[PDB]
């Protein structure tokens, strides 16, 4: 019971499916220093080659246009734009993506182009990276670069993919690059980020761009027990993850305490932040149950391979909540949505994913229950088309709709790959 014309996509991220690290200019980023180093992911892997798309590419259009998706969504790499984050832009990765968009529109598949996601070149890192105020200019400075390439091309702009996930594992705890572990010395990260969100919106309308939004990690946050330790954590943690980045740019403030301890002329920051936006992305895959605070699974779900709960309910709960805290919340993309399910092909080539149906489906039926209550919800992107690297856990966790082997680099689309086509055409 989806809207008319509801978009149905697929989605993935520059450095997670890309390869070619080293080739046509591209400068070292963060995840290249980051997987580089002795055990920081799990099987001793990196994004040198994953899925080769870089040289593949045609083929993965072409599994697009077979899909019959409206939209893709995809990232691009500033260290192939700006190998050290400044100064005149590489041609060669600028004439990347300016094919890749072209392909895309003679497919008839409405580009969504993420400008940021995680792959920060190391040169800005080497001077604070995100710390630092100027990163958030340099940012606005890319943008504008793609904007004036791509401007009037890509349907829909992401600017920066899950602020909250840069901020609390890159520079928070240090999980994820590039590794640092600030505690709360991580909060001017998220006001930089924010701010480059709010750059990067100017810059791409000012280029000519159609619509912009955002791709932030969203989650109902759950108390684990009835503690006030744990409601407080659990309330903290919500202030922290959600909040934190949804009520600058939704209505240009911080959650309570939060202004006075990020740096700068904050106010005036707020209105940057909160550009007018066409739509509001965001990337949902599960409840997050708390106990500052500590983050553990919230029990009594089955788990998906990454051993995270199966609760499309939560979707449910949260689009009706950001819908009662954001009344003004403008139409909304979920940017991601998809699961960990490791089956590859069998002796016949087939690979019977069922596990990711079930998942797909219970999830797009959360979408049309909220719409049922008067979400506005405009469109949905799996993460992912293709299996790919997964950050510090490396190829041991595939959300593919389409199956790759890394020692081949043979796609193989999975039975979802056929489901999610019928479903699909179905709704048309
Ligand atoms: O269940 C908790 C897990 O849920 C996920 O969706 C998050 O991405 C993980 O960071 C988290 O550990
Ligand atoms: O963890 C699974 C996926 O989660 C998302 O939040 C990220 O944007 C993806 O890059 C990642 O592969």
């Amino acid at each position: 019971g989806l809207p008319p014309g509801f978009l149905f996509g697929a989605s993935t991220a520059s450095y997670q499916i890309e390869g070619a690290t080293t080739e046509d200019g591209r400068g070292p980023s963060i995840w290249d220093t980051f997987t580089a180093e002795p055990g920081r992911v799990v099987d001793g892997s990196s994004g040198a080659v994953t899925c080769d798309h870089y040289h593949r590419w045609p083929e993965d259009v072409a599994l697009l246009r077979r899909l019959g998706v409206d939209g893709y969504r995809f990232s691009i790499a500033w260290p192939r734009i700006q190998p050290t984050g400044s100064g005149p832009a590489n041609q060669a990765g600028l004439d990347f993506y300016d094919r890749l968009v072209d392909a895309l529109l003679e497919a008839g598949i409405a580009p969504m182009a993420t400008l940021y996601h995680w792959d920060l070149p190391q040169a800005l890192e080497d001077g604070g990276g995100w710390l630092d105020r100027g990163t958030a200019s340099r940012f606005a400075e890319y943008a504008a670069i793609m904007g004036d390439l791509l401007g009037d091309r890509v349907a829909h702009w992401c600017p920066v993919n899950e602020p909250n996930v840069v901020t609390l594992n890159g520079y928070g705890e240090g999980s994820l690059a590039p590794g640092k572990a600030l505690e709360f010395g991580a909060l001017p990260v998220a006001h930089h980020l924010l701010l480059g969100h709010g750059l990067a919106v100017q810059a791409l309308r000012a280029a000519g761009a159609r619509q912009v939004g955002t791709a932030t990690n969203h989650a109902p946050v759950l108390p684990l027990s009835g503690s006030e330790a744990d409601v407080t954590a659990a309330s903290l943690f919500d202030a922290l993850w959600n909040r934190l980045f949804a009520d600058p740019v939704l209505l240009g403030r911080y959650p309570d305490g939060i202004a006075d301890a990020m740096p700068g002329p904050v106010a005036e920051d707020l209105l940057t932040i909160a550009q007018p936006l066409d739509f509001y992305g965001l990337n949902y895959y599960n409840p997050q149950g708390v106990r500052p605070f500590d983050v553990a699974a919230v029990p009594g779900y089955p788990t998906t391979d990454f051993g995270w709960p199966v609760a499309p309910s939560g979707l449910t709960d949260l689009l009706v909540e950001m819908t009662e805290r954001y009344p003004q919340i403008p139409p909304i993309l979920i940017t991601e949505n998809g699961c960990s399910y490791g089956m590859g092909p069998d002796a016949d080539g087939v690979v019977d994913d069922q596990p990711r149906i079930d998942y797909l489906d219970s999830h797009l039926g959360a979408v049309a229950d909220a719409v049922a209550r008067g979400v506005d919800v405009r469109g949905y992107y799996c993460w992912s088309l293709l299996d790919n690297f997964e950050w510090a856990d490396g190829f041991t966790q595939r959300f593919g709709l389409v199956h790759v082997d890394y020692d081949t680099l043979v796609r193989t689309p999975k039975r979802s790959f056929d489901w999610y086509a019928d479903v699909i055409r179905a709704h048309r």
